[PDB]
């Protein structure tokens, strides 16, 4: 009973957080095996950020200029390299708390947990979604750079995000763990605008199925629709177009509730057209799009 | 930038979760030092729950009937006692991962993080608030009993909740770590109704201050009010009455924004009277009451 914006247990990632300082800049690093991953802008001063030439700036940095602190002890840096927008610091000690892990590049619409950190220490954990415009709506302040986004499948942590930047609109941009930015953003102090933040239709549908499973059924109507008719409505309301791939992954939710995906689409269509009329669904007065079909199944079945 | 329903990093609590089985009933236990805390209904069968006499049921249970498993290894039970609605199982080994901890009984309106668990394993973490009717709106399924609620102050974990029950309305009831239920609930399979779930006014005000800090200011009006005038409005909308104690703890937020508490109350008054008019505040279409003034300060300043 009940439905919450739930994050993965953060312990396995907490044991990986370290603090990386280079000159007078301090941010968070991720220590996995004998490597510490961190945003490359750790080598920059505030002046460098206007137009940094990271290859040129890195020439003036040696292994001893990278101070890595895990809790209260100092890691010895025996190597360094730049991979896209991340620095990889080879240390002389494997992280004893390194969990089983993978580096994955997620697609927009996918969700993940964020362990927000400052000076190598965790402050909190929350659930996020990679927006269709490749930004994330996080909760990050100066010093949160290097905080990571991840998913957990039983014992394996799949790292998918490393936080780098705050756009002038208060939305966040970052990279996968290979240092490639999500979206068109660059690690530079230059105004970069985000594209249309459309709503993740498949996720709103998954959340409507979760509401039905939990007893919120007022929005169920006597109607059905087609993918093409639905998508005309989705386009008008800046919702992502729904495909048969999306319908396929909503199948287990359709099977559990007995509500055909296209019938749920017709309920969503009427909600978009009429609004909630002062009503709520799962304690929300708007349509929630940061639960994937997988998140709904996991939460509703108790996967640990 | 940004504001999220953020939970405390769950790692320190994850290292405490064990699985407790008694007969054919399995639930979660909390292993701190050499004691395992769990709901006393672990000794009950489904038939016992109709009208259990826990003192009578416990006579037929010995130390060897309580199976405690931490990860994959078995803890030896050398003692057992009932304290209110919790069982305390003395084991022969101190939990090596026992963090610094305290047992605290929270007041309604206070928030905490929940590490939902099944069979001793964590599934996820989310932020909760003890409702004014002493229930919690969690996300729990059968087997989640024994999952705990907590707050963290630097290195000290303050355990405040242990989950026991699901009311017939899908809301949740439980105890502090001394086994005393929050509210009037009893650990019995008997219909027990909850009282009025009023809105936590001081928390909605704290959240309005967080919205102002993050740039959502449309709701700020040209008005002010008094505590007595505000409370007439709060009573009408089933909001908890606001006191000078509440005003005092909103002081740091008032000081940061330059918005007097009574001016923010007048903004809240107009929002209650007029609604949001299809607008949102911090990505929400309703007034959020599960952020305390302390949560807002912590999140907005980066306390780790
Ligand atoms: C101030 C803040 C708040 C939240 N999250 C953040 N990442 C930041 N920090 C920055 O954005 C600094 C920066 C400037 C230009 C390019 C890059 Cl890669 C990074
Ligand atoms: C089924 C479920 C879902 C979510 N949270 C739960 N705690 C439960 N389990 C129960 O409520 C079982 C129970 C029955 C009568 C008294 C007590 Cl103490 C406990």
């Amino acid at each position: 009973s009940g439905f919450r914006k739930m994050a993965f247990p953060s312990g396995k990632v907490e044991g990986c957080m370290v603090q990386v300082t280079c000159g007078t800049t301090t941010l968070n690093g991720l220590w996995l095996d004998d490597v510490v991953y961190c945003p490359r802008h750790v080598i920059c001063t505030s002046e460098d950020m206007l137009n940094p030439n990271y290859e040129d700036l890195l020439i003036r940095k040696s292994n001893h200029n990278f101070l890595v602190q895990a809790g209260n002890v100092q890691l010895r840096v025996i190597g360094h390299s730049m991979q896209n927008c991340v620095l990889k610091l080879k240390v002389d000690t494997a992280n004893p708390k390194t969990p089983k892990y993978k580096f994955v590049r997620i697609q927009p619409g996918q969700t993940f947990s964020v362990l927000a950190c400052y000076n190598g220490s965790p402050s909190g954990v929350y659930q996020c979604a990679m927006r269709p415009n490749f930004t994330i709506k996080g909760s990050f302040l100066n010093g949160s750079c290097g905080s990571v986004g991840f998913n957990i499948d039983y014992d394996c942590v799949s790292f998918c995000y490393m936080h780098h930047m705050e756009l002038p609109t208060g939305v966040h941009a970052g990279t996968d763990l290979e240092g490639n930015f999500y979206g068109p953003f660059v690690d530079r102090q230059t105004a970069q605008a985000a594209g249309t933040d459309t709503t993740i239709t498949v996720n709103v549908l998954a959340w409507l199925y979760a509401a039905v499973i939990n007893g919120d059924r007022w929005f169920l109507n006597r109607f059905t629709t087609t993918l093409n008719d639905f998508n005309l409505v989705a386009m008008k309301y800046n919702y992502e177009p729904l495909t048969q791939d999306h319908v396929d992954i909503l199948g287990p939710l359709s099977a559990q509730t007995g509500i055909a995906v296209l019938d749920m689409c017709a309920s969503l269509k009427e909600l978009l057209q009429n609004g909630m009329n002062g009503r709520t669904i799962l304690g929300s007065a708007l349509l929630e799009d940061e639960f994937t079909p997988f998140d709904v199944v996991r939460q509703c079945s108790g996967v640990t």
